[PDB]
């Protein structure tokens, strides 16, 4: 029988069992080597076991076309077209960079026909004012994600075919697939709608916003690069310096977390040369003069974590990360509202930090470790090196820890999210699911909003249901960047001007914040 091995796929490659491209940045499928068969880890279980072996409209799986097109360089048609490699797969368009002929297995753009606003058509000269006249009949335009409530509103991508005849082929072939998909009546698995909240006229300070957190439906706080922390009462349309104006003069607020049970705001403050942590009672949200409390000996910090799901709802901890150590601080009811609890030496430089369920979690390059904070000292790796299927992590030099998720619905299971993969382990540190979450493109940011992992890249946010280990949505946005720790409040460019968007969970019966209606 086959001798499968986890393989880094170097070029866009169809699964031998289902024909879908093996997307991802690392370990994208299994490869046999005895017979050269390549396939998804999840597909291997149904491949014939005899080794040299002799778009699906329902389930929505399969590669349909693999071709070359031209597409504008980053910046527009005025600067010229460049040859790219397009794959139509799983009712999606995969755009790849290429060089005439070396194609890497990194997608630069995904266009999902499951998008409510997917359309493809030709263009008039007014839609592409800069294309050469003789080129207009060769160009087609694909539309996807609409930004609701916007003040244009839709993500558009232009492709130029080699002939007008090939252009019409492209338009017709993508339309028939969209129509096939619509008729297939596949369940809607999308996670988010995108809603514009503020633009540069309603929030001119948007260009220097660095972070934000939700207080409740009616108000958020936003940290700015030079003006501190402000509380926005959205419906009242009011901008209130947290702790008063004196506290927010020439103050650089880089991150902000809100602890609702304890009524505390916790911040990484400062220009790089005096980065440190400050916390303040959220009574300060109303603009009263109230001095932000300095957390002593947090200079040079690079991460801050406030604990969630504290056991029994106790006040709990926050932790500050340094280059080779972490300090844990206990929240309390004294004047300072906190106290140093414990210094922890770290095996390497923390790359991610979190506290939840009474445990501290720190990620490094190729591991995560946890320290129990209840019953206290006791360090536990989340990867048991007696699991032969996990030993590959020690042999990695390029991995970076991003975040860890306790899987919703699987309390004894964790998703370890690296720059390259998402890996599932149980509480013993052994592998708990054979397939690994793949990301189509190199991520610029990761955020998590239960149960959705949100992976931000240049042209889209890709959404993963952590419970199902399923890629459920592609949200095309231009240079999206999360503002809140959980990403659902983000910024992005709309007609090259910055806007503030909410990623609204379509399963809720009300928006996460009150959205002002844009008319
Ligand atoms: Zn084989
Ligand atoms: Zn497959």
């Amino acid at each position: 029988g086959h001798n499968f091995e986890r393989m880094k796929i170097k070029t866009p490659t169809k699964c031998g069992h289902c024909t879908s491209i093996l997307i991802g940045l690392d370990r994208q499928g299994l490869f046999c080597q005895s017979c050269q068969y390549a396939c998804h880890v999840s597909c291997a279980e149904r491949v014939s076991q005899s080794c040299p072996v002799p778009i699906d409209p329902t389930r929505g799986v399969g590669t349909a076309y693999e071709g070359l097109v031209k597409t504008p360089r980053a910046g527009g048609v005025r600067k010229g077209w460049q040859t790219a490699y397009v794959v139509v797969c799983d009712f999606k368009l995969y755009l790849y960079d290429c060089t005439v002929q070396d194609v890497k297995n990194e997608i630069r753009l995904v266009l999902d026909m499951r998008d409510p606003d997917f359309t493809v058509c030709g263009v008039s000269e007014a839609d592409v004012i800069h294309a050469q006249k003789g080129d207009i009949p060769k160009i087609f335009r694909v539309t996807t994600t609409q930004i609701l409530n916007s003040s244009s509103s839709k993500f558009y991508t232009l492709f130029m075919a080699e002939t007008e005849e090939e252009k019409r082929k492209w338009v017709v072939a993508l339309s028939e697939l969209k129509t096939l998909l619509r008729r297939s009546k596949l369940a809607d698995r999308k996670a988010f709608l995108v809603k514009e909240v503020f633009d540069v006229t309603t929030l001119p300070s948007i260009r220097v916003a660095q972070c934000c957190a939700i207080i409740d439906r009616s108000k958020i706080v936003i940290g700015f690069s030079d003006h501190g922390l402000y509380c926005i009462e959205i419906s009242r349309q009011l901008l209130i310096p947290v702790g008063g104006e004196k506290e927010n003069k020439q103050r650089c607020v880089e991150t902000v977390e809100y602890d609702e049970a304890e009524q505390l705001l916790m911040m990484i403050v400062g220009p790089a040369k005096d980065r440190h942590v400050r916390i303040v009672p959220s009574a300060a949200l109303d603009g009263r003069d109230l001095k932000w409390i300095k957390v002593n000996d947090t200079k040079g910090c690079h991460l801050l974590a406030v604990g969630t799901n504290n056991p029994g709802g106790r006040a709990g901890f926050f932790a500050v990360a340094f280059k080779k150590s972490v300090t844990i601080f206990q929240i309390d009811r004294s004047e300072k509202r906190h106290k140093k609890w414990k210094d922890l030496a770290m095996p390497g430089t923390p790359q991610s930090i979190a506290i939840f369920n009474g445990r501290l979690y720190v990620g490094f390059s190729h591991s995560f470790r946890s320290w129990s904070l209840v019953g206290v000292l006791q360090h536990i790796s989340l990867v048991n090196m007696e699991d032969t299927s996990l030993q590959f992590l020690n042999q990695q030099t390029s991995y970076e820890a991003k975040l860890i998720v306790n899987v919703p619905g699987s309390p004894d299971e964790y998703l370890l999210v690296f720059n390259m993969i998402g890996l599932y382990v149980n509480e013993m540190g052994r592998r708990s699911r054979l397939p690994e979450v793949m990301f189509p493109t190199q991520a610029k940011y990761f955020a998590y909003h239960e149960p959705y992992l949100c992976v931000f890249s240049e042209n889209e946010v890709d959404i993963f249901n952590v419970t199902l280990a399923e890629w459920v949505q592609t949200i095309n946005l231009r240079s999206a960047k999360p503002l809140s720790g959980d990403g659902i409040l983000s910024t992005c460019l709309c007609n090259d001007s910055p806007i503030f968007v909410l990623l609204q969970n379509v399963l809720q019966d009300q928006d996460s914040i009150e959205v002002p209606v844009n008319l």
